[PDB]
């Protein structure tokens, strides 16, 4: 398991963009499940919408992206923020994305990515997002670690 | 349960401020269970603290004032949107709270309110705030309702 | 029905608001067929405040967003014309996502231009493709399929 | 010195926006009393949410800038002046006890905050006093705090 | 009336967070001149890039208040307090002029806007003045707006 | 030196950071003489919340910050090159402004260019006049006076 701390010394993102908030289950190379919690007191929901609270769709892909860099990153280097910090992870597609149900304020937005598969630095992720069992998104998705700047 | 909507339609309460999610128990007079998200996602977190989140011990009893301000709404008016709108709140006093436990990125902070005093708008109630089961916080507190 | 339309008037049709609304200006919309539009990208957002630090990059996902945003303009548009009063009674609601590739990162200083065409409509299920653009360069593609639905 | 301003707090006090809400130290004796204030302006976030057409300083804020207070007085009290020790450290709130509120504070306000050791050892402080605006008691409260090394 | 509260300026001005820059008027002439202020204090979100580690209000934003409350006084000369007018118009900026700094303003300054009309003919409207901190100029400039129909 | 520099290099070179960091790319630059740069105006920027709602205009005052801003870069460049060590050290602070007049109000989807020439300069001391651009029309005029200090 991995907390916020942890995510802050593997991820490069920061607020407003750093969506998973805690690691719960993580199998090397094989699968990761992660969540973020969604609150009222997020600023998006200024926006997304005024008097009708609505988490994104696409903030809950980039939450399943940064699952899924996080997945492929602590599979090949483990826990290592020095190299963290020489790596990009940067996505080159995301396919099969669909919506079942609205995330709101008050969910546990769970995200749920195994490999698919991975060949050399590109890997390919795929699953679900979750609130209370059932599956509220799902999409694949496949990145690319590089060397940083 | 009351969700979010229903909570904007009761306090006055808005972002960055308000700072409970969802309303889990009701019991007119008695007691209120509710809970909000701690997420990284949030403002607060840029200041407190850069490089270790910790989620404000005085918005801990903010939220557990907001609990009992929606179950004194609710306790006085019913559900009633239209005569809430023009009311909102304000602190009187705050005392016995202790906190036990950091609340972090995460967390499910779940406030658990009673009713202790009432007299017309003003109010006194105290409780906890838990996280797990844990107890991560203790406080009671006095509000008035005004127009 | 014109075919530009301002931030005024996108602000009348869609619903959405600070920090969501990704759609600045519509330069050319042609009903049931296709909208060009674009969003301006510039360091003064508070989204580059995390992605990153020292290094801004406009969010992949966001660009997709002012895609579907573009899409969703075209849908009402070409169902009830510029229609305030109706418009605020529906919200356009995106089922899928899909063939979504990113070519090239956008960055402060970028004006994105998005490029939508209606690959399938019947009802109030509308189904769009096309490509977000720099310079006349693709720097991301994407196919959505939205649903008009009521607010209420 | 017995008069700091934001460029001193800075170096201090480990909050950072929008959570430091103590803008400049008047005055301070170690190990005793420290007096300090925060201005309040409309151009402050938490005025969005509370409330909108009534702009009210949050009470828990006014405490929390007490709090503040204390834990500047608190840390130049046990290490003086000491940017490079302070910057890795953190303040947790440990209690919060009698607090009243008396008067709402608004944009435009002086909030001036009064603090008075009534108990520390080592790097546990027990501070108590009142916010006052325009000579007034606006509110009053006492806490207990504790400094800890960041870890 | 003489003295206007955050309440007050809000159903006169248009603007809003985070650019309603002025916090209450402390004096009113009509035709004549106004005085009123802004706190300046950390928690404001300019600070966090102008600048990191040395938070200095800008120089532009006290203009931009003094044009505030430039606007207020023409506005109230013309109508006096109505809420219901003021929503159906605006005070375009058009010109300003001998702007100079002499004193930085950083958090725990009260920004005081001293403003006069220079010159009132017809729908335009001259103003300059001063902004003052504890008694000392630091800050005039002169503007000239023109009143006109909200659309 | 060269003549087009981006936002990571404007990042390295002048102490602004948001929410006041209003150039986004320097497209021309000549030492010691003038400079054009530009900053993108979209909906998405936290200003226009307040200024004003439904209705967002670009603030005239941000406009003559930006062109300041833009003057500095050309300040600091001309005086020691694209040296970051040596910029990171320091801030800059307005003296004066004169002659600013605004013509045009500047709207989300705008491309506001600045030009800006140096009338005076020596030392730290740097004064620039010139126009706000959006669309090869001028949106505003204005002369300033800039001083570069050490962050002591
Ligand atoms: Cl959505
Ligand atoms: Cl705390
Ligand atoms: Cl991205
Ligand atoms: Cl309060
Ligand atoms: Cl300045
Ligand atoms: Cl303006």
């Amino acid at each position: 398991q991995f907390f916020i701390e942890h995510i802050l010394q593997i991820l490069p993102h920061r607020y407003p963009m750093l969506l998973v908030d805690r690691i719960t289950e993580l199998q090397a190379n094989q699968k990761i499940v992660a969540y973020k919690n969604i609150t009222f007191n997020e600023d998006v929901f200024n926006g997304h919408f005024p008097n009708k609270p609505i988490f994104p769709g696409v903030l809950i892909v980039e939450g399943m992206a940064q699952s899924g860099g996080f997945l492929a990153f602590t599979s090949l280097w483990g826990f290592d923020p020095e190299i963290a910090k020489t790596k990009i992870v940067y996505f080159m597609t995301i396919d099969k994305v669909k919506f079942r149900i609205p995330v709101t304020p008050g969910d546990r937005l769970e995200y749920h990515l195994e490999v698919l598969k991975h060949k050399g630095m590109i890997w390919q992720v795929g699953g679900t997002a979750q609130v209370d069992g059932k599956v509220v998104a799902e999409a694949e998705l496949k990145a690319m670690i590089a060397e940083r700047e």
